[PDB]
């Protein structure tokens, strides 16, 4: 849950939840 990283259209961007 709450902010993600940089979901991208094309790719998932990273996995990484940003705090």
């Amino acid at each position: 849950s709450g902010q993600k990283g940089k979901q991208q259209t094309e790719s998932k961007g990273s996995f990484s939840i940003q705090y």
